[PDB]
This record gives structure tokens, sequence and C-alpha cells, in this order.
């Protein structure tokens, strides 16, 4: 029996950085969805394992923050306007799942916060949160500064939003199932371990984010992390805790890392140019991510 499936979410189930890209050539090229992302590999697993995924749609797109699960997303350089993502599940839709968020919270506008580099052109959707603090500061601006109080905000938002979507998927697919994916870990509790660039890298996992940054990065993930546990126990979805498994897969951990750096090449090829992770899962956290996923929807369906 098939499992009606939709999949939605941000750049961590459309999984930036893995190439090729579904819809190349169309408009949904500026999602960055890879053909295998977590969500393919998943399906492919639970298929041997028996599990038969009927995949209606898959709308998971870069740079969507929670609310465009309900509002049309705007696709850079006037690609054009996405709709809703809540505009694929139907009320014979059994089972959502997807990762939104980290967006809302403005994760990339914390990274071109911590770094000059990144405050340069660059694929990465946003604004630093203060333009005129200098990177540097950064981990006492978001520590002790106005960002401390920009964050409390921003995660304010963050759950009343996650709960939104919930009710919404609740509304629209009454039978389905919900399952919200952390996203995994990216700093590591020793930040030591970021201070050597990975074999055969010559940047740095973080390139210019300052060393003392790197700590505080990882307890506003610990934060989003809790945030999303919370908004799922309440409003009856189920979660895949990644960042409590990847503690030694992170953007640090060498070659056993899963997350691509913030300046590595990704797989991704523009004019005749790698353009880099950013932070993005990678082949061995897409690997993850499709298991601990893949993990989930077995123990759900059974």
């Amino acid at each position: 029996d098939p499992v009606p499936t939709v999949f939605f979410g941000d750049s961590y189930t459309a999984n930036f950085g893995i190439a090729p890209v579904t819809n190349q050539d169309s408009e949904r090229g500026w999602c960055f969805q890879a053909k295998e992302n977590y969500p393919a590999v998943a399906t492919r697993s639970l298929a041997d394992k028996g599990i038969t995924l009927d995949v209606q749609a898959d709308v998971s797109c870069g740079g969507a923050l929670i609310h465009h699960f309900w509002e049309k997303q705007e696709l850079p350089f006037g690609a054009g306007e996405l709709p809703p993502q809540q505009d694929a599940l139907k009320q014979d839709t059994q089972l959502t799942v997807g990762s939104l968020g980290g967006n809302t919270l403005g994760f990339n506008r914390i990274l071109k916060q911590c770094s000059d580099e990144l405050r340069k052109p660059s694929l990465l959707p946003g604004d630093p949160v203060d333009g005129d603090e200098p990177a540097a500061k950064c981990g006492e601006f978001f520590g002790t500064g106005d960002g401390k109080q920009w964050l409390d905000d921003q995660f304010e938002r963050v759950g009343a939003e996650l709960e939104e979507l919930l009710d919404r998927i609740g509304y629209f697919a009454p039978d389905a199932k919900r399952v919200l994916v952390g996203y995994p870990r990216l700093v590591p509790e020793d930040t030591t371990k970021c201070l050597t660039a990975a074999p055969g890298q010559t940047q740095l996992p973080f390139a210019d984010i300052p060393q003392d940054a790197l700590p505080v990065l990882d307890q506003i993930q610990k934060r989003l992390n809790d945030a999303m546990k919370k908004a799922a126990a309440d409003g009856g979805a189920d979660f895949v805790d990644l960042y409590a498994g990847t503690g030694a897969n992170t953007a640090c951990d060498g070659a056993d890392r899963g997350i691509g750096g913030l300046l590595e090449d990704s797989q991704l090829e523009l004019l005749g140019t790698k353009i880099p992770w950013y932070a993005h899962p990678n082949d061995k956290g897409r690997d993850i991510q499709a298991k601990q996923v893949a993990d989930k929807i077995e123990e759900i369906l059974n």
C-alpha cells in the first residue's frame, strides 16, 4: 500500500549543494532542490524495507521561511513567485515530512553578521542583523549587545509560526502524520576542532568567523532545536532530532563531517564555478538525514 507523502521545507530538505538539481531548467531551478535529497534517499531505503511511500510532492526549496508554508515564495533575480507549500497537501495525504524554521530564526543573518567574507555577494539569502557592527565583534553582539534581544524576538516568532505550521497541516491533511526534521549539529562541543582545516581543504570550516563566536552559534542552534521539539510535542507532530546524534559529524569533524564548509565547494556549478556549501549537509550529512528520517517513519508506521 502506497502511503501518500508530501515533503516540504527549506535548504536542509532540498539539500542545497547536492547536484544535480531537479527542475534545472524551470523556475524551481532556484530552489536548489537536489534530485537526491534526504527525501529521495529515504524513499528508496524505505522501499526495500518494504515501506511504500507514494510521494505526491517535494516542494522543499531553499530560502523558505516558515510562513512560506502559507505565503508565496519569491525566488531570486525575478525567477518568480512560488505558491504556498501548503498547496501541495491533499486530504488523502497521510504523511508530511520537512524542516522549516532555521530561516525564520534567520540563521543566515547570524552567519553574515559574524563574517565579512559572507557580507559580500553570495547566494546565501539575507543581510547581517546589525550591518554596522563588525563581523569580529559578533560573539558579543549576540551575547551582550542588541543581538541578544534580537534573538529573543525571533525565537518568539519562530514558536508562534511552528505552531501555526503544525495547525495548517492538521487542517488540510487531517489524516497526516507530521514529522518535523530538526537540523544536524553545525559546531562541536569542543570548538578547538574548528581551528584546523578539513583534510584537503585550504579554508577553515567556518572561514572568518571569530573562534570565540563558535560556542554562541551552537548555543543558538541548541535553542532552535529545543524550540522545534516543543513545537512538535505540543502540536501532535513527531520530531527527528538530528542535532543530538551529529555531535561528531559537524562542520569541524574533518573527514567525518556531514556539513560542507562555509566557503568549501559544493557540487553546484553556475558558469564554470563551484558554489560553496554555505554550512549545508554534504553527502555524508545527507545520508545521516535520510537514515534518521527513514528510521522515524518506519517507527511511526508501526
